[PDB]
């Protein structure tokens, strides 16, 4: 009757430094923390921007879905926290070369501030495959 | 050893304006994307503000729920994004209109700007049936 | 085939003051509504602003867990939203009082505004136990 729950943690992407983990797996679901454009190395946000710091976020979701045996066609649900919603164009553009096609569910919206100043904060829950359409 | 993973996707609620999908079914669960209260005729915000809004951002959910095999009744988990607060009591006697009993879990809170300029945005989370409540 | 939904209730936390269970569980998943620093008894926010608010909402989170034949150990998943973002180290000390080890991923950010004035909102997921590694 038990499940196994193992937290996920990558040196590709940012460490936690705090009492949360880079993702959570537990039966096949992942939720994954909110990702911000930090560089994993420097510990600092990348500096640019919404664009740069998207680019920079989606990486590191990326290597975090990777340590649990994923890529991005595993994501069924992000969350795309911004600093300004008139960045949504050029965040979608970034966005749409990570995840190609068979897009996520997504929730969207401006907040009033996000950690260390950054523009764009993404959270995921994605499911670890094998996955299929057929009813069976 | 493979789950069940499919994009929803009706006519009966307006087309996506960006790179997501209206609702995502894996093994039983519905991961349901924020509406908003885009008619799905003419893909724009109805008029009147946030009841009309809050109404239509239900009705798409509706829509969507149905494409899932699913009603309100399925529905576990709801997030309400207002552009305002005070909307609060309005947008709860709309919530109601839909929702009746064994409410779902839910979280809300105003935030600085939603999608389009709408004044209310509803994300979901439902489980497909047969579901038997204690 | 069917899967049994339970809305956890218990008096032990502030009742529901709009269209919402405290959490619902289906198939060992558990939503946890939106805490806030309200007190059960008086179903007023306690004073004292973020800190006493942070604990409340906590402590409130926790009753529900265990209403659920949980603790926070159970807890998969949360999102902290904050009224200021300067007030994060203030919560992430008191935070770290109830998460110990296994730490569930999270979310934090600063909203425009939060029921009844709230300083702070906290939500999670979590699973029925037992939960392992191997």
């Amino acid at each position: 009757s038990s499940l196994i729950r193992r937290v996920i943690s990558t040196a590709k992407a940012p460490g936690a430094i705090g009492p949360y983990s880079q993702a959570v797996l537990v039966d096949r679901t992942i939720y994954i923390s909110g990702q911000i454009g930090m560089d994993p190395s420097s510990g600092q946000l990348v500096s640019g921007g919404v664009a740069e710091e998207a680019k920079q976020a989606l990486k590191n979701m990326g290597e975090i879905l990777k340590a649990a045996g994923c890529d991005f066609t595993n994501v069924v649900k992000t969350t795309v926290l911004l600093a300004d919603i008139n960045d949504f164009n050029t965040v979608n553009e970034i966005y749409k070369q990570y995840f190609k096609s068979n897009f996520p569910a997504r929730a969207a919206y401006q907040v009033a501030a996000l950690p260390k100043g950054s523009r764009i904060e993404i959270e995921a829950v994605a499911i670890q495959g094998p996955l299929t359409t057929a009813s069976l």
